[PDB]
């Protein structure tokens, strides 16, 4: 099987990568970072996020695996001391695949424009180019609210433990095909009104943000953050595409949440 | 078709009920409150909740409809001025059914006990008999947290706009088969830790609350509130059963939320 | 100096108490639990709260000191291993007094009634006798809001780290003469509106709760919880009375908060 | 008395300004925008904020008054229809002054640097230059927390109804000499910990933010927002300076809050 390994790039991660490559050299098992079937990430969630975005045009063909050199691995699965066991198990094909939902973001411009389309594993957020942030929120073509505040965050299920959590969003099991919209510092008074609460949308629901003033927005997709000018619409929906993980052993999502927030 | 009508019991609702009965007398269309196929509720959500609990052993056989004499009808569908049109449409069978998920609550006791089982359309909550409230939260047999605070609330999707909302929970579209757990005044310090965030569980996930001290709890199921003694376990899961609504015309959930919280 | 010692009542606290009494026997320093000038509490904050309420008619004459046998001493000052040093320092009168604000609660009834008056070190809360909870909130005689929800909590500055904190209230330095009002699960929709936010009131401001329906309320004052019937008014204001602590050494409030919530 | 009038600059505000000037021409009462004793602002709170910052070196000599051409006047006092009555009352000197606390912000740099000092009527906030935001929070020289998240907001009492409110802060009566610190999207997990809660500081307490990485910050002071490079420290304290308002008639702060958030 073709595989590749991304590293965080510190001494620890590089040496671990070299050892795994040497270990894989005893099997079959070819290193290929153009068309890999397995992508191993060694580092933290940031490294894992970069690996995902490196290969987003090949998601249907790849199973991802993370080794964490932290603290903190929501997309790890593995400790560095377990790397030899992982080489062994991965070479023997002793694994069942697990899929998580992804978020599609479409950014439509004026003139042309595009139509830029992005895929997120954690979330996409929108803020002003600074700038009061004011947008009309449209759900399946019905005007829902005029949002005023700092910005909005649209999260995948696996993303709910990240930025979503800090904003008061719910944690959602990744078997649920949904996206969740949270507010950043909404303004609520006698004249300005928002829902307040996070909103959880099923597949096929479309959430559209339309400028009120002010057509310039800072848009993030996971780690990536870009200033978009002359925006006519930002559009969110659950992607038809999914990320596939290689597992290996039981490590339930709720235990992962327990280990990350309660105690380990 | 067999039908019945529950009324809130004020002059407005009773007279509306009598007129609808008279209107149904011109069709076929028999009044039967033992084995109805259609249950019409005239009042508010409280009246609707009582109608549901009146007929919870016949949920597979009944389509529910609500007329609101409020303000505030999340389970209405209809205004009193539209009652004649509703009589007409309901008699002609001009409707498609919509189903919403329900919550199963199991309360297990010591000695015997039971095993009391309840069905909720909005939510089930647990508080102490007063009493510090302390429970172990167990998700699919793994210990997740020791919760200390005022209590816990487990909501259906349609329930998310009710008690769940007041506690900071997410609003969830009712096409999603899930339940949501929210905290009431959790204690968080260096020694006591809870997740903080609401938690959204898919079908087949089981959330179990187990007493730490203190085996006496005040348990609510929608409007019903009962003191249970000598509790060994409280168990939550998405019910296999569903409530069926008769519709009639498009009134999307998100528009219902808009009309109820933003403006109408 | 006259002193007394309350104990939590477990083996640890009782023996510590006996040793301190023996230690005080070597000074002057008379044990008197009728008219003490120093009240030592050995246990947790619960023990300390009971000691305070034991002597609330003598607050102007007493300096309080807490030794914690926890984890968790917001009203401790002292570890059990330091008890000998404390005996020594307290006998020599090597201490400056620190005062914290208190909360006055007045409960007015119908017929008669009373006028029951309570003093709180942490907070007073109000909930329904169960029961939807609905009250009119009146600030300095102006109608501010109709509150619907689970209840309300009025906290002292030192109380802000307790129930207040769990409800989303601000932590306030105890040098500020104020009280803070927080909501429990407020209902907010198109027809029902509350402020949402915690409210911080200075000295001489009066907050009055007046029944809308329903004149029966469960009222807590620190650990004490009582069902009051036929209530006409519940009235809150910063007390003219203060609790005095004996200190001893610098242990700033913010460090106390750090040690209790961040790390120790 | 010397006075000046700032206008929002739309037709409505300019004409109102011209009429008030004409009205003041019948008294004594000289227009002077260099050394005014009365500053009238016609517009919204933004206009009022600009008027304040226009004259921040003369705060001890000026009484401010606002007329609102909104909706929304927390620093208005007056409707446009009342402008004639205001001209009359202001000319006769029929007013008592009211003072509100202000926030001092000190920004210290490396090399030199400065020491930039700012005065805020609403708040000062800090965010990264984008950028993960990580700062050490130091209260009166004791390390309190390492904050990770979007940013921090330090509010005056009158500022608590603004940005502070959106971030979950308490509303504080402006007779209380304090500042309030709120979090923007704090990260809390097993390894990263913040207090969560808003913090209310008395006069003479000093809150210092010290960079961990990353010495570049976007700092706001009311409407003003500036990118500061090579920051060594950001320092907050309640200013010795106060804003003085001219009043005129009773319009209590809590009624102002009611009118702005509940109903008018
Ligand atoms: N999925 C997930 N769950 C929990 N924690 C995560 C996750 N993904 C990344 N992280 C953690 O984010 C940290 C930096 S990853 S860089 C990009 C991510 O940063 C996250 N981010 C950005 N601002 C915030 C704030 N303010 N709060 C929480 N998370 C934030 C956002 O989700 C982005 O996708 C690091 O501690 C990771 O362990
Ligand atoms: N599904 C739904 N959404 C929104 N609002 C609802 C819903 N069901 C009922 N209600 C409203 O609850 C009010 C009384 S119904 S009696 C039983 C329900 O009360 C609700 N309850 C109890 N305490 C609270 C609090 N504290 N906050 C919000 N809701 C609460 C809970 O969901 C129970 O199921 C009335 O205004 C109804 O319009
Ligand atoms: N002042 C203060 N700060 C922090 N923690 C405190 C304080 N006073 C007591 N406690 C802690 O409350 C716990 C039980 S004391 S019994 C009475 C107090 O319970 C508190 N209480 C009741 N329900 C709650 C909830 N739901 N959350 C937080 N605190 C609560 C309330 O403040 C009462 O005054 C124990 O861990 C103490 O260390
Ligand atoms: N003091 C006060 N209370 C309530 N509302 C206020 C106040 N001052 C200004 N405003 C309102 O802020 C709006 C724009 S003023 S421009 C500068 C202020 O914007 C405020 N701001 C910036 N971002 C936010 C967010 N996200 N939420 C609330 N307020 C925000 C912040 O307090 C700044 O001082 C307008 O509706 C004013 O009526």
């Amino acid at each position: 099987m073709k595989y590749m390994i991304t590293s965080k790039g510190d001494e620890k991660s590089d040496l671990l990568r070299l050892n795994m490559i040497a270990g894989f050299g005893e099997y079959d098992m070819e290193y290929d970072d153009v068309e890999p079937e397995i992508v191993i990430s060694i580092g933290g969630d940031g490294t894992f996020l970069s690996a995902f975005h490196q290969y987003e045009e090949r998601l249907d063909e790849i199973a991802f695996i993370g080794i964490h050199t932290g603290h903190l691995g929501f997309y790890a699965d593995w400790r560095p001391a377990e790397a030899d066991k992982l080489v062994k198990l991965l070479a023997k094909g002793e694994y069942q695949k697990v899929s998580y939902p992804l978020l599609k973001t479409t950014v439509k411009y004026g003139i042309g424009k595009k139509e830029a389309t992005y895929l997120a594993l954690n979330e996409s957020t929108v803020k002003s180019s600074g700038g009061p942030f004011v947008v009309d929120v449209v759900i399946n073509d019905i005007h829902f609210e005029r949002f005023r505040g700092d910005g909005l965050c649209m999260s995948t299920p696996s993303g709910t433990t990240a930025y979503n959590k800090s904003l008061g969003g719910a944690l959602m099991h990744p078997s649920i095909e949904a996206m969740q919209l949270t507010e950043m510092a909404s303004i609520n008074n006698r004249v300005y009104r928002t829902i307040g609460s996070p909103l959880v949308f099923p597949k096929h629901h479309v959430v559209s943000l339309q400028p009120v003033n002010d057509k310039d927005f800072q848009i993030s997709v996971d780690h990536l953050s870009i200033l978009h000018r002359d925006v006519q619409e930002i559009r969110y929906e659950v992607s038809a595409k999914k990320i596939h993980f290689a597992r290996f052993r039981s490590f339930p999502f709720w235990r992962r949440v327990h280990d990350s927030f309660i105690e380990d």
